[PDB]
């Protein structure tokens, strides 16, 4: 049978699958207080993409289409196009366009546009509030609060490039909320075709998150962003499409220098990782370490307690 | 021997290796008038990274470090850190930090910063002119023309996220110049440890470029950006590290729908692709097509003329 494997990449060599920035560290902690149901960075070890997960790390949280001004303000509405600038098909059995942001927050970036007639271009600071009723990606439209008006033509391809997140008012780090999904259709209807929610079932285990720090653009935003799988694991499983001979793949985080194993963890075929530990812990790892697939085990396997 | 392969990805599913944006099309054209020596997106089919090439598609043209204002202006100097925020080591035998931009142009983006003390964050529009004498990545410092002053503390981790390119004055599309390398050490010294220059040697052949359109942020900039290898081919070869049984791998671009071959091309072990054709041509390809490795051939192999 086609042998299953995980890429030979260190945490630092990989990318966050929920925002286009690199991974930074490994974090584990209880998650019973939240609803862990991210839509980006979801894929079976089998290579089956779930939720809004697509293959490009650079296309996460980006939007394309044309815009129309909202006279009397600095806001604009973007009628979404498919990532390759074609018509957007709402009919697809997906929660929203692949790559759409999967958390409630205010993403700040820039809108860039080119007038097809003369090669005339322009850019403007922009922010998208995914919790806004006007955040309707699934219906094909999103709204941005801009730094201007006047300069942004209609019927012209416009792109939004994400940079980071902002935060307002007291009660610091109150937003964004990485674990609260936005309403892809807004008020028009509930979310559909979602990747299931995730939770560690086996006693004594906690989810292992692949963490990054989204850049802050204003205020005191909660910049922690945890994904369940590095973007290159998604890309790799999709390429390999190796059959799961069990529902849990045993992985060992090894140090290529000392040649020794630091800890071991469970890679669930559904596409998420758990470790044996209780409490919030920032994993201390040798920069050159990487994950290695050792073997398929049953779901009743008890992992050696993580460091 | 470990069998060589190329990923099963369509052009649209892949990323440009010279700017963090997705690929868009395939372009071929004469290149004798220029010096094709890009430093990003360079890797042997063997898996040996060359030039300033690193594995993350999202880390291309990004910079990290801290800044100090240039009193009397809206400009700032950033003392560069390594991508993981550690000290930058100029001693490495590389042209510049991995991922540094490899063309002369004005890249516009945003600088983002967080005050480690309170979780205070801020962002500002910024532009880096790689042709500027102050563009000294190799020495560990770069300079940005900002939209402000006052708001940007020192001794605080600051990041630059690229968005697109700008252009000034008449003579439209005069800049940027994707084929002119910047001086990583500025005036202090010539470039070093460069990936070699590339040129089609075999008669009747032209380089095959993997093209994207960088977003324009002002003026009439030349937005064409050609890389020699998609970023995922770099990532793939690096993973596989398959030995080259010859110096040229024969590839066929196939349509998974019709099951038929569109054209064939040469993937040089040095890391670049050539096709049999003369003149500028935007390749017309079925959106689902992808490259497939068929076999190693000698360097005297004559390719069937590209469509
Ligand atoms: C956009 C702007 O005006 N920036 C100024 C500035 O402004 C800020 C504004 O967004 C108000 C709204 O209530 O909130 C402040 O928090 C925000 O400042 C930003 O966040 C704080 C936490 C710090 O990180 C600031 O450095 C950051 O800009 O005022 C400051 C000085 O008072 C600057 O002029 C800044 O460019
Ligand atoms: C930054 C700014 O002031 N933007 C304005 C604007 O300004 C432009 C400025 O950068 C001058 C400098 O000589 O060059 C212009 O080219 C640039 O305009 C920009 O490029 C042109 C080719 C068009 O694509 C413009 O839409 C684009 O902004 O003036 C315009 C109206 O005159 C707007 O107010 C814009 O926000």
């Amino acid at each position: 049978t086609k042998p299953f494997t995980v890429p030979i990449l260190t945490v630092e060599e990989m990318s966050n699958s929920r925002f286009p920035i690199p991974l930074e560290k490994l974090y584990t902690g209880p998650s019973s207080a939240f609803v862990v149901q991210p839509q980006n960075g979801r894929c079976t070890t089998d290579g089956v993409l779930l939720g809004t997960t697509q293959l490009s790390a650079v296309n996460i949280c980006t939007f394309r289409g044309d815009v129309t001004h909202i006279a009397g303000s600095h806001d604009y509405i973007m009628n979404l196009a498919s990532q390759n600038w074609n018509n957007y098909d709402p009919t697809e059995e997906i929660p929203a366009p692949l790559g759409t942001p999967d958390f409630v927050g205010k993403i700040q970036g820039m809108l860039t546009q080119t007038t097809r007639e003369d090669g005339s271009t322009r850019a403007h600071k922009a922010t998208v509030s995914t919790g806004s009723v006007h955040f309707t990606p699934k219906l094909g439209s999103v709204q941005y609060t801009t730094d201007t008006n006047n300069d942004l033509q209609t019927g012209q391809n416009t792109k939004f490039t994400p940079v980071g997140v902002i935060q307002d008012g007291n009660n610091h780090q109150n937003e964004p909320q990485q674990w609260v999904l936005p309403n892809y259709s807004g008020r028009t209807g509930h979310n559909v075709h979602l990747a299931p929610a995730v939770a560690p079932t086996f006693p004594g285990e906690q989810l292992l998150f692949f963490r990054s720090t989204m850049p802050g653009c204003s205020g005191y935003p909660n910049m922690n962003l945890d994904c369940l799988l590095p973007q290159e694991w998604v890309q790799h499983f999709y390429q390999e499409a190796a059959p799961a001979q069990s529902d849990v793949a045993l992985l060992r985080f090894v140090n290529p220098d000392t040649g020794r194993v630091l800890f071991e963890c469970k890679l669930h075929k559904s596409g998420y990782v758990t470790v044996a530990h209780t409490g919030p812990h920032d994993l201390v790892i040798p920069p050159n370490g990487y994950f290695r697939f050792d073997s398929w085990v049953n779901q009743f396997y008890t992992l050696a307690p993580m460091g």
